């Protein structure tokens, strides 16, 4: 077959009911995740190949970066709660991996304030139980798919993308194969 179970994707032994149709896990400490976001724009190209309005979800993980990694999961919950993902993703990746200026929770906050989120608004969100529930949702989703590495993408809670075997000599062709594979999986 052109798309083979065990090759370009793997079938979860324990499917996840009610899972988002497209579910991505990442860490701001994760180098391939930085590439997937700012160099390849995987999510945006996957979105362009899927039907209008399909549910795409992106969650942060705790298992990289120790204490600051877990602060970033909570900051990503703030980003989701406020709808400012597109304003903070690049500066958070740069702060962790490029400049290494993000060393504390206060440095994470600085990124949000520089991006235009008012300090009072950030602090109210950070301390809110809406954000605690989003943190719990991110942890539970990772536990559901039994997650040990990022970046990772899961489709309809049933299939995991496997990019390892794909030709990466041309970034545009790779991104196209990735997105067409997500499309194929979503149509199964
Ligand atoms: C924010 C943010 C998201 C990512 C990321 O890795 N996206 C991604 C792309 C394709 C497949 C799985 C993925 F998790 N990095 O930063
Ligand atoms: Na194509």
């Amino acid at each position: 077959a052109q798309y083979e179970d065990g090759k370009q994707y793997t079938t979860l032994e324990k499917p996840v009911a009610g899972a988002p149709q497209v579910l991505e896990f990442f860490s701001f400490f994760c180098p391939h995740c930085y590439q997937f976001e700012e160099v390849l724009h995987i999510s945006d190209n996957v979105k362009k190949k899927l039907p209008e309005g399909v549910k795409m979800t992106k969650y942060h993980v705790n298992f990289m970066g120790g204490d600051l990694g877990k602060d970033l999961t909570q900051a990503w919950a703030v980003a989701m709660a406020l709808g400012v993902e597109d304003k903070v993703t690049v500066p958070l990746f740069e702060g962790v991996q490029k400049t290494q200026t993000i060393r504390s929770a206060s440095d994470i906050r600085d990124v949000f304030i520089n991006a235009g989120i008012k300090g009072e608004e950030y602090d109210a969100a950070w301390n809110s139980f809406v954000v605690k529930s989003l943190v719990a949702q991110q942890e539970k989703a990772a536990a559901d798919v039994q997650l040990r590495g990022v970046p990772a993408m899961f489709v309809n809670g049933k299939y995991q993308l496997n990019p390892q075997g794909m030709d990466t000599s041309n970034m545009d062709v790779f991104v196209q194969q990735y997105a067409d594979t997500v499309k194929y999986l979503s149509e199964k």
